[PDB]
């Protein structure tokens, strides 16, 4: 009995030294079902910075949805993806302005003040 993968505090009871996030910014219905399917859950250690989160997020989505240029409707996603990887991506901050990962983080290409 008991199990071996419980949640809440480890071993007899815990989870990985990482935090599981489920908040994904949906720009449109497209990256809604697509982003959710490719990324419905993520594990972030307490050392991962928005930069790393964005990196793994972009890589994950790119890995799952590689054949995007094939779909004309989604196509554009390729141009935007390339542009995002070019330099300007999407900044993310908490409900304050400080660049930190928390339960409620605002991910977008718009500064805190915007």
């Amino acid at each position: 009995g008991k199990k071996v993968e419980f949640n809440d505090k480890p071993k007899v009871r815990k989870i990985p030294s990482t935090r599981k996030i489920k908040i994904t910014f949906a720009l449109d219905a497209t990256f809604d079902s697509v982003l959710s399917k490719a990324c419905s859950e993520f594990e972030v250690d307490k050392d991962v910075t928005l930069d790393e989160l964005l990196d793994v997020v972009l890589d994950a989505v790119e890995s799952t949805l590689s054949p995007c240029k094939e779909h004309d409707v989604i196509g554009t996603k390729v141009c935007a993806l390339l542009d995002r990887l070019a330099g300007d991506y999407v900044y993310l901050f908490d409900e304050g302005g400080d660049e930190v990962i928390a339960p409620r983080m605002y991910c977008s290409f718009s500064a805190p003040d915007d």
